[PDB]
């Protein structure tokens, strides 16, 4: 078994001994249930990673997203260049399962990246609001120049592979909870998003040359500082379907 | 008798009026008035005897008996020497209502308005509804000599109507027991400043001879401070109040 050396008690993991680019469908698999366990984990100096590798091992986890700059020949790889918590694309009915990103080149100190444990988040509110979010759904959108997009999701969905519940509500994408009015719900979700991104729920990552992340896009949050160029390359996995309870009330009609 | 209501929410006028020597039969149809209009004002009872006083204000129970005037202690003496608040809610029997009659005081300023908590309660969605009603708060007051904390249901039944009203206010009540002190907090706030919106309120402006009953079970009133002129008035509290709803769903927070 690998070297494991978790960032937080909550969630991220540093794995020793691994090299991605000839790595065997075994030791994908521990790969895979430390990911469950971990929610983020990173592996160090994997410089060189080829781009078939990069691809066969994306498509190990499912469907990748094809396009946005993309390396010459391989639009399932991402080159991510040059400040809000948020899960990827929860506006669009099915965003993605997870990402790999690589930081190829830039500075030793700045622009880490945090990422929090929606299970935590989830589980640390108490048993009368717990019952609450369990029947409740939000719409989450996106309104920009090039895009018109939103969709509705539980507030609490379980993880498909853990059969554990996680909060599904991020200050980025969220709009609303639907069975509440408007006030209930800014004044609720405003307590959510400051809750779900408390110290003890996180972990803060400092980038190195070579250095890989990969996360669940399910059960976690992350945030980008803006504490100071830097690229990167990134292959998104697609196949979410955020599921939960059946909602226990009518959407709110004004 | 002649009925001015002042807003939709809560409030009326009776003119028509003496309180002095009140018959059994006119009394039955002031009762029913403040069961519908939850505070009634009565103007131009100068001069109203303090036995007629007591036995008007013993119609509705037991009174309270500290500044009082000379010989009876039923009556208690206001001479002015700015929160939201429903009377004496610290305790485990909160006052049912008040008589109080403004002796001289000016012309503006010193107005006094009332909340409807029948209409705070029912404002709410019907997710928010369900979860106040399984839920109790602990109501306290901690000052030189008087140290005294009760709990009550957060949504209570008045005895006479049937109807569900909602039971903090943001002057006695702590916080909510089957929650977390943040999450506690979080909840009040957004209470506080929704059942005291203007849609919900009342301001009635004082003139010498006025004389206001109120519904301390379904109220919540305020003093705005904005004169400097002495006022005095004298106050008749009803005592027998036992707010009751749904026992808890859930057991105190930990
Ligand atoms: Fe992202
Ligand atoms: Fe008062």
């Amino acid at each position: 078994a690998f070297e494991v050396r978790p960032l937080t008690s909550a969630l991220g993991a540093e794995i020793h001994g691994v090299r991605l680019e000839d790595i065997t469908d075994a030791d994908f698999a521990e790969l895979r249930r430390l990911l469950l366990k971990h929610l983020v984990i990173f592996i160090p100096d994997q410089e060189g990673w080829s781009a078939e590798s990069r691809i066969a091992f994306g498509r190990r986890f499912g469907e990748l997203e094809e396009h946005l700059p993309h390396l010459d020949g391989h639009p399932q790889i991402q080159i991510i260049d040059s400040p809000i918590w948020h899960t990827d694309m929860t506006y669009a009915p099915n965003p993605p399962i997870g990402s790999v990103l690589q930081i190829v080149d830039g500075p030793a100190q700045g622009g880490d990246t945090m990422w929090s444990n929606q299970y935590l988040a989830y589980e640390g509110l108490s048993a009368p609001l717990r019952d609450l979010l369990d029947g409740l759904t939000a719409v989450h959108s996106i309104h920009i120049p090039g895009l018109d997009s939103q969709a509705e999701h539980p507030v609490v969905r379980v993880h498909p592979e853990t059969g554990r519940r996680a909060l599904f509500v991020n200050r980025a994408h969220t709009s609303h909870i639907a069975q509440l009015n408007r006030n209930e719900s800014d004044a609720l979700l405003q307590y959510l998003y400051r809750f779900s991104t408390s110290p003890e729920f996180t972990c803060r990552y400092q980038w190195r040359p070579g250095s890989v992340a990969i996360w669940d896009n399910r059960v976690t949050q992350h945030y980008a500082v803006d504490d100071y160029h830097r690229r990167g390359l990134r292959v998104v996995v697609l196949g979410d379907t955020p599921s939960g309870d059946k909602p226990r009330w009518d959407h709110y009609r004004p």
